[PDB]
């Protein structure tokens, strides 16, 4: 645009219109509450899982996108590059919450499923999550072999769901449960950057870490 | 730091968001679809007007050292009839105040400042924003007492399902009835200060409604 | 659909690239440097002035601007009104840290001349300026007998000029003297408010109170 | 302090810092023969943080103690940087200089290894054409190496830019303009430097 645009206290001021709410006031609002269960998508909600995706791209489609759909990428992807993946500072508190708590902690990703994946092993391991708690991995879909996320969500009878993306908030509420946004890391790798708060959800705030 | 020279800052601090409720007009007007017209009662000072003015040249002229001037009956006086002819409309209100006037709401406007024999502030607002005979009502001088909340009496008595006000006060007193607070933000050049914390009851809080 | 607009961090994180400064910085600039002269504008610099202006508007000019050209105007304006005007935070400081220099302190404005004035009155009072650095109040303008903002820059030899207006800040330019800006409040009547930092100027930190 | 609220004074609460735009920079060289302009490459071209991430889980998990491990840097310096997430921000300053045929170097803290693939790294990601690109320099304390300091004087650079302290400084130093680049709030380099701590330019959004 201009080089120099300069600004003006309305705009420094300016805020949108979004539900903001924090770690504490989430675990206010389950007190006295008995153990349930609970789900978290995986990429960019607790792991900031781009480089792995960004060394995937370069590696098998530097021009596209194609490589989401390479069988080859999702072997290395949920075998090993996860040891590329930095956990979120947001996630570690709501895991630790959780499992003061007893709930049961679900994973739910939109990944390719493959035959073996060291993911779950990855996600113990950094959030420190005692065995009852924690649970494999499910990779939802459309294939035949699978569910979908809303499947999952309703099987597990999961009674909140955190996510980054648009779809991780609808399929809450499709089944009718509390669905809390996390924010998207700006230099994630998956953009454009979603709208966090486009469906009146709750957002947790400084989540992009 | 107010010592530190040069205190710089990093891109946690300038993301950093406060844990707060914001809300749109235009939220508040969808929330209340399908809801026949009811009555709405709006705080008048840093709510729906800038009075500031009009306060500072009573302090300065009343009680300079204090705030003595809030207790004086000639300040009231002066306050109530004429000074708020310098008072400035805040534009949040007008939106609401409008939003409120097509439902067919009935508005309320009450006041901690003191009664006085006459007030010309009932006229101020009806002529600055525009509110129909139909929608409008004498503003309610509630008064200040120590120890007591004036206003929840008359949010009672006259049945209003929502409140708007900027004080602590003017939420507590929705949240004492059990209706819904929703909290305006004091401008930052107001002469009543400190500013109050918006959102510390957990209630909405209209964004840009500063000015 | 647009109820909810929502927002990401990189909107949350942007910031304008302005020069912001803040009163000590300009302070420990300035050090080891002899007094000197320095001005200031008046209206939304160091008076939150808006309410006379809109007594004046609402009574003379309901429909437009008119009611500054109107001499009933500027009598009441100048002489009382400005006892309706609010004293700048940010003002009050830079004021403060200029006299402790030991500063001439001049201020310029653009109001309309009447044969007599308080404001220099009110100035001198709200800001406690001691008489040896105190300068009755200028009135310039492009009208005859008058010398226009930047004359009188030059005639005083002023170093320093504060303002939040766009032509406060070009007056400075042209004097090649620095030119500091003012953030004008968001309930200031004199709308739309100016860009702040549009000719690359420093600008104070939180002086819009 | 469950509901700590907020106000508007707050909200628009400003960091005395002098901020400048890719734009301006470029502006302010307007007229200026090519140049030798430096970069810092971790948090500064290179979110480097996922390699960085890996080392300390395999050779410190508790500890900083595996940045002085050997093993370590051979992993770092010869691809790990296959996961290194290149910055926005950098692409454009380098774009810019690229322009104007500046000479392109930079200059890094890292442990120096027998071989390396960073320079390679850099050059793909970033497109540096061969006229403008250099291999990338490890500066050091060792009585082998040159320090930071003595590189920028020796390349007679005149702009350096770092996310870091020491970068700044540095550049204070030699009496060249130094530029800071915003780290990343999820850089696992902790805690995150405080920019304009020096009155230095802080360049906008250069977070990503
Ligand atoms: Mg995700
Ligand atoms: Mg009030
Ligand atoms: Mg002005
Ligand atoms: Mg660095």
């Amino acid at each position: 645009s201009t080089l120099n645009p300069g600004t003006n206290v309305a705009k420094l001021a300016e805020q949108a219109p979004v539900h903001w709410v924090s770690v504490a006031q989430i675990e206010n609002s389950l007190t006295g509450r008995p153990p349930m269960a609970v789900g978290f998508d995986i990429d960019d909600t607790v792991l900031f899982s781009s480089p792995g995706f960004w060394r995937g791209k370069k590696t098998y489609s530097p021009d596209s996108d194609d490589y989401l759909k390479n069988p080859a990428f999702w072997e290395k992807m949920n075998n090993g590059w996860d040891e590329f993946s930095i956990p979120k500072e947001a996630a570690r508190q709501l895991i630790d919450m959780h499992v003061r708590r007893g709930d049961s902690i679900y994973f739910v990703t939109g990944r390719s499923q493959t035959k073996t994946e060291t993911v779950s092993k990855t996600l113990a391991d950094n959030f420190h999550i005692p065995a009852a708690n924690m649970n494999p991995v499910i990779f939802a879909g459309d294939k035949p072999e699978q569910n979908t996320r809303v499947q999952w969500l309703q099987e597990k009878n999961m009674r909140i769901f955190y996510g980054d993306s648009d779809n991780d908030i609808t399929a809450a509420r499709d089944c009718g449960i509390r669905g809390i946004r996390i924010l998207r890391a700006a230099n994630s790798t998956y953009k454009p950057l979603p709208q966090a708060g486009a469906f009146g959800e709750e957002v947790i705030v400084n989540s992009e870490y």
